[PDB]
């Protein structure tokens, strides 16, 4: 039982809804001397990945699929993980979580680029490549914030 | 007993379920009114997402801790959701939307009364502004369905 | 015996009479302050037309039916109008404007009391916002006339 | 009618005030599947014909006249008709009322174009011509909405 | 020896250059309690009538003519009059001069509208009508500033 | 013989041929004035496409039916076209452009007279405005060519 | 047989036929969805005119010569046109639009494969971007028609 | 013995002292967060200058006379100021800022109660809106300091 | 015994007193020129607040420490202030404004000379630019008062 | 002897002659560079008109009285003008423009020296800024003519 | 050359810094009838290729590389050539230098498109493709300025 | 023995080395202040590229010939560069930035002295304006490092 382009895209709809909720979690709960800069930065990421999510869902529609569209479906299909905010985290801890999710998305998107190349879906292939370009840039910048190299 | 913090957190959950429902309608709608209502759902997605952020951050400002996971939202919301399995007419989708707007209207009225009793003037006026917008939306979408606002 | 719906509809009529008066002043004014006050009347025309629309649509949203003909506006308004037949000074025109602003202020105060008593919080806060703007205008136009706001 | 340029312009001040109030009536009371589009559309018309009304009144001032400026005067003088909204009307009925008033204004403006041509008031003549150009376009579009040819 | 369309347009090039210089004179030398409003208003008129002047000159070019283009030519052909500012004038006096020049331009433009109608130059005719529309509005407003009716 | 509707439709055809010609010049031009005139052709393309739309919709508004296929445009246009096979200098391209502008000027003059006679004041003033712009373009492009506007 | 230059030129022809068709629909449409779809056709006209310009200029940049007359467009296009004689419903007009979008999708797919084979990476990615937009349009207009995107 | 007019005038004084303090912090701050917080102080300077103007002009509109000299501000303010004599850390400057924000919050709460008791609905809602913003700022600057809003 | 740092700090004090005076005039003015001059005072408030900030930050950049409390401003300013106790005419308020502008002009002339003598080229040119603006304002406000600039 | 007021008035006259010359070039130019230089003359007309207004109003601010009639401008200007009688090449027109720019440059240098001697720091720096722009223009228009700036 | 994706990108950082300085040389030293148009045009190119340079350097960072960041490194590594402006050049000669460098960058970018395709770096591949699209358009337009076909 | 032309050309070289250094810092910086300072370096890159262009074009306008190759910039600059080979802290990078700003400040002071002595008033005021900005930057970046501006 293989995963085709429709199944991959729907999986990323689920992932991206979990991810945007996580971005809001960080936005709301962060504390520390870098608050103002990172508080705004989370708004930027929230918009960007919400747009990605919409575009993925509507590409899935355009190839004849049916996107997940309830919280229950997102939780049942996402590989991105979430956790309630119970005890105080440092800013560095929150950014480590963010970067970890960005790396997860990068690697899964690479799987989807290979898949859509194989299946001959050139539109979806280039869409995913553009998304990955942005993700790679974000990983460099947030790793730099943490004092690390991009692929470290 | 439900206090101001608990009410606001309940609405964080509700509003997250609701914006996802708005996207469901946006994506799955069909029919002659597609282009108009397709765009309208984007307008609503933005407005109620903003409401959600403002509610969560008012909760923070009074010393609370907003729900912030899909699991919590589903565990706590009173807004209902369902997977899109069978085709729905545009009228059916707008009836779902209107029903959820009416639910939020009535719950916001309960929260206005609660915050008025407790003396939280800021939260009270925030909820009042939200309800003003919701009431206008109910009038307009009921009009689309050929009905009066309170019918 | 006057409820919130009847009050709001009364102000629909008042505000239509008032905007026509603002245009009368806009067109017929003369004197050294012409250019500034000519533009100012456009600002007021827009603001109070917006007020009128918001009032009518709030009346709709609470289940009412706004007056929507000149015949109804004349039949129901408490704002007064008179044809421009003989020359008036700029001060006389602004005294008429300020007198009408004072009428609207006091009637809006009655409606704030009414809606606070009947429990319509959305309409109540709407009227309070309008009154804030009207009070500022009264200060400024009294200042133009060389007077304190409440004299 | 037995009307010179000043009397014609003042007549249109009265008409246009009745018309803008009618546009608001339709804006407020309309119902049906076409609500959102036409609801906004009537804001467009309200702005345009209020601007026309101001321009007509101020051209009347500029040629030495005195515009009507009370509701009593508008009602006593307008040929545009109004009626209270008492029983439900379909969207098609509301647009038929709108179109009927647009046709009335078109034909009266044509009378004014001829009159101002004869009297030698070239400014007023060209002003009315521009207004009629817009009215004619509106008539085509709203008849099309109703499924009819522009002059049917 | 009749005046044709080319000669009329060139005459108005001269007039409008004299007029814009007069507007600057008023802008610079005015005093009194209405200074700020009228100081800015003169900038508005300066731009508007400079644009009129450019459009007149380039319409003259487009019909095969050659516009005056030196101060000497403007002074030798304009009917608009100018005078050095030697003794203090009141604001009302300056606006009376402005209105007088506006009325001169209105009446000459009316002559040109008749002329171009007769000669069959429809473009120039409608250009002049549009200009006259604006002039008539200005005359109403500035007469109102002076406490007078537009045609008084 | 030719009435207002037939005249306007003839110009719909002409203007479609003309905008395609403007694109030909835009694409194939070479020489030291490339960048300026390349952009200039974009300006004309927008302007005369807008003219074409306005003419077609005026024709609709007076009860007519605009041509709306390439076959009809070629069948009715008096503007001439030629495939780009041998290289043309910038001056040859601009002389073709100017020649077509002069054709449109003269035909628009005929339509101005016709609509004047028929009493169609709206169409008359529309064509006059168009001709004003065309005359300005003729002056400027003739100047580019080192010539007087009517030479 | 067909190389990249010939493919691109074929699409210059197609896109000119298509934009003229979009104007036909813009002008002749009637029905309750008039205002929304009238504006929508303006959006498509701009988008596919831009596509046409980009294709023609890519053809220039790889050493080719774009078609640039109505005669050539009609001689080479596979997009079909018909004069508007009998009245068409809004659904018929939208089905014609959608049919042409599907033609362009399938032909663009052939060009994507061809340019991939020939090693023209720029042209390949250009056509992919165009096809992304076309696929979205097909989904939305099929939805307007009450159909699934590939039905 | 403090009425609405006296409360508002007290806040005119407080807000002038506060904006000058904001400039002190803007000018003298040092440390790694310099650029971000330097800009942030401009934002606060604008917001609370706007508040000061609105308070003074509301005082005018109810018949009062705002303090309008540095001497009056100093004689009446409850907000404290001190010359910058020795270097302070960014955290110390932000703790001073937050302390003044908390002072303004608590005094506004008193003014909301007072104006509610006296029946000044406009002034009451103005103070509520201001307090909403102040509470949000307290949450954000406390977060910067590593603390909960009410800690 | 006054150097560049002391001169600049003296002007920080002067400019804070001045902007508060501008607000006094803005708030308390009455008469026929109310609307125009009311807005004009906002313009001056912004310009001279900007000057004050630039002066303080230039003082920082040359190693100085700007006054940053109302007490310091009052202890050091040469600009005068007085409480608004009895009504003043618009002409009296503008005469006060002009008097302060002339004071600032003359002191700046001294500062231009001082900084030229001390070799501070940046500060010298900053003061020259400010004085250019002040001189223009003196001409305009004197004109409002019916006087020549130096009368 | 020429003092600062006399110098500035001389430049009011010069600049009025110059802007009229710029329009002459704008209107009468022909040749291949028409569109570029036609627009460029509008840019110059605006810039030197602004210079003229600033010079006249600086003269007002120092107690002077600017020339304000065509007769005065012609009586006092050193910039020369001539009617356009015979065709001029674009190069000839730009040589006239450049010659006038060089005249203004040299006269402005004399005025910079004069105002430096007299101690008018504001006027001095104003003239310096003007000369900076003039020098840049001379470089660019000399480059157009194929020459170095000072050749 | 014997070059992987990181080395290719760094080579283009060096090239693009040499190129932007060349664009300024042309901007500053050009003379002739086409001065104003091409003077502005080079500002356009300076912005575009400086942006390209930044994007290339930051993609290099995002894949774990280290961009050259000194003039010494740029000179030691670039294949784009530069020469001091000593004797006068015609506008055509300057544009021939510009076009020659654009052709060099086009061909090297093509090498990088092939290389990144082979190595599986899809993001970098598509980035380079977009850049080459722009370069090819520029080559057509500047050859047209010179009176030549794009590939002549 | 160094005149104005030689000084300006020296600063052309310096400013090109400096902008490349700004990009080095932009690309290689790491640490908690990354996002703010990353953007800040773009601001500086633009500003000092603009400075460089203005200096080169002023040199042209006074008859000079700017350096325009990397080889010339390296041969002539006094600003230092070093490859980024081992990790540096944000403080170290900003200390390098500030050191270069101080070099440019002091050299610009030398050029201000030089041009004031040689009588080039335009270049003199240009350099003074640049120095004003540089001095402000020195204050702000020293503040970031926790230091006073001139330590
Ligand atoms: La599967
Ligand atoms: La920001
Ligand atoms: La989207
Ligand atoms: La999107
Ligand atoms: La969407
Ligand atoms: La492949
Ligand atoms: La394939
Ligand atoms: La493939
Ligand atoms: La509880
Ligand atoms: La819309
Ligand atoms: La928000
Ligand atoms: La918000
Ligand atoms: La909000
Ligand atoms: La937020
Ligand atoms: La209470
Ligand atoms: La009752
Ligand atoms: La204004
Ligand atoms: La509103
Ligand atoms: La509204
Ligand atoms: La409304
Ligand atoms: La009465
Ligand atoms: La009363
Ligand atoms: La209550
Ligand atoms: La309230
Ligand atoms: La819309
Ligand atoms: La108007
Ligand atoms: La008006
Ligand atoms: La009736
Ligand atoms: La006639
Ligand atoms: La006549
Ligand atoms: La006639
Ligand atoms: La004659
Ligand atoms: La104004
Ligand atoms: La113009
Ligand atoms: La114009
Ligand atoms: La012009
Ligand atoms: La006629
Ligand atoms: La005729
Ligand atoms: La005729
Ligand atoms: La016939
Ligand atoms: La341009
Ligand atoms: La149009
Ligand atoms: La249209
Ligand atoms: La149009
Ligand atoms: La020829
Ligand atoms: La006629
Ligand atoms: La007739
Ligand atoms: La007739
Ligand atoms: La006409
Ligand atoms: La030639
Ligand atoms: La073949
Ligand atoms: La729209
Ligand atoms: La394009
Ligand atoms: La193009
Ligand atoms: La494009
Ligand atoms: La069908
Ligand atoms: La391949
Ligand atoms: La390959
Ligand atoms: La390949
Ligand atoms: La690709
Ligand atoms: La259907
Ligand atoms: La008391
Ligand atoms: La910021
Ligand atoms: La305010
Ligand atoms: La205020
Ligand atoms: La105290
Ligand atoms: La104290
Ligand atoms: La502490
Ligand atoms: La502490
Ligand atoms: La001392
Ligand atoms: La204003
Ligand atoms: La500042
Ligand atoms: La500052
Ligand atoms: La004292
Ligand atoms: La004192
Ligand atoms: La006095
Ligand atoms: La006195
Ligand atoms: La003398
Ligand atoms: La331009
Ligand atoms: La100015
Ligand atoms: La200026
Ligand atoms: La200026
Ligand atoms: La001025
Ligand atoms: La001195
Ligand atoms: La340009
Ligand atoms: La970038
Ligand atoms: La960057
Ligand atoms: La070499
Ligand atoms: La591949
Ligand atoms: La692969
Ligand atoms: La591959
Ligand atoms: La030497
Ligand atoms: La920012
Ligand atoms: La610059
Ligand atoms: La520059
Ligand atoms: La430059
Ligand atoms: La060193
Ligand atoms: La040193
Ligand atoms: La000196
Ligand atoms: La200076």
């Amino acid at each position: 039982n293989s995963v085709d382009t429709k199944e991959f895209l729907n999986h990323q709809v689920a992932n991206l809804n979990v991810f945007t909720v996580k971005i809001h979690q960080i936005h709301w709960y962060m504390r520390g001397h870098n608050f103002f800069t990172l508080h705004e930065k989370m708004d930027d990421l929230y918009s960007e990945f919400g747009e990605q999510m919409d575009e993925v869902a509507e590409r899935l529609l355009a190839i004849g699929g049916s996107p997940f569209s309830t919280l229950k479906e997102f939780l049942e299909n996402a590989s991105v993980e979430e956790a309630p905010y119970t005890k105080p985290k440092t800013m560095d801890q929150l950014m480590e979580d963010l970067v970890g999710t960005l790396e997860l998305l990068r690697d899964e998107y690479k799987q989807g680029i290979e898949l859509t190349d194989k299946e001959g879906d050139d539109v979806t292939n280039d869409m995913l490549i553009a998304f990955k370009a942005s993700i790679d840039k974000h990983i460099w910048m947030f790793k730099a914030f943490l004092g690390k190299a991009p692929l470290e």
